[PDB]
């Protein structure tokens, strides 16, 4: 499932991301846009044997278990497959853990490069 910008905004707001750890809804929407193009089925293979999964491209070295990432730690206590669902509940729960890990949303490289220090409220225009 690939979300539309407003459909994702509503889902993320329903699941408590607006102003979570001080990050407005637009930040989260922007991050999803650049991390995955709103695609819950997105996967990206990395050189270390990890993969980034889902709409917020959560990494399998640290956060979820994909059964094939050497040295993986599974801090969200989930199989990575639950991050490939249309239902973003598990992705949001894990994202809340990631954003609380000491660097805010800088954990998402695409957010840092493309969203941070921009006017992110445009991501919720018309929603
Ligand atoms: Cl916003």
């Amino acid at each position: 499932k690939v979300y539309s910008r407003c459909e994702l905004a509503a889902a993320m707001k329903r699941l408590g991301l607006d102003n979570y750890r001080g990050y407005s809804l637009g930040n989260w929407v922007c991050a999803a846009n650049y991390e995955s193009s709103f695609n819950t089925q997105a996967t990206n293979r990395n050189t270390d044997g990890s993969t980034d999964y889902g709409i917020l491209q959560i990494n399998s070295r640290w956060w979820c278990d994909d059964g094939k990432t050497p040295g993986s730690k599974n801090a969200c206590g989930i199989p990575c497959s639950v991050l490939l669902r249309s239902d973003i509940t598990e992705a949001v729960r894990c994202a809340k853990r990631i954003v609380s890990d000491g660097n805010g949303m800088n954990a998402w490289v695409a957010w840092r490069n493309r969203c941070r220090g921009t006017d992110v409220s445009k991501w919720i225009r018309g929603c």
